[PDB]
């Protein structure tokens, strides 16, 4: 059994703003399921042109750091 957070890039999007891209990690493992174990948050600000009164919006996302084999 083995499992791992590799890195990938993820985009982070909303409604009416330009989506961003921001480096995030992603679960690979074969579990004789590979889940997050460790993870924290981010804020990621995105920018919202054509919207003049709200500019931009902040959007919360989760970091995954490590990954192991878990039950379900
Ligand atoms: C994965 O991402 C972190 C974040 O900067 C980086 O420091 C680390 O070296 C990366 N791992 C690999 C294997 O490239």
């Amino acid at each position: 059994a083995w499992c791992e957070a590799k890195n990938i890039t993820q985009i982070v999007g909303h409604s009416g703003c330009e989506a961003k891209s921001i480096q995030n990690r992603a679960c690979l493992g074969q579990c004789f399921s590979c889940m997050p174990a460790q993870s924290m948050w981010e804020i990621v600000t995105l920018e919202c042109p054509g919207h003049e009164e709200v500019p931009r919006v902040d959007k919360l996302v989760e970091k995954i750091l490590h990954c192991s084999c878990q039950a379900c």
